DNA sequence: TTTTT
């Protein structure tokens, strides 16, 4: 799994961004978000994720709030 | 559902 934070995410329309030190920004849309009921994340939030090969570029997947 | 082509 790679390591980054929630640099960006919309709460109200379930995407934003993830940022990897060093690395481009990836994309996340709610779904890629592990765990019951309403899928969201707040900015700063520590996550563990693999990528993807969406339809439009590479995606999150996987995506896992860390401590 | 992009900072997507
Ligand atoms: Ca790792
Ligand atoms: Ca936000």
């Amino acid at each position: 799994m790679l390591e980054g934070k929630v640099k960006w995410f919309n709460s109200e329309k379930g995407f934003g961004f993830i940022e990897v030190e060093g690395q481009d920004d990836v994309f996340v849309h709610f779904s890629a978000i592990q765990g019951e009921g309403f899928k969201t994340l707040e900015e700063g939030q520590a996550v563990s994720f693999e990528i993807v090969e969406g339809n439009r570029g590479p995606q999150a997947a996987n995506v896992t709030k860390e401590a």
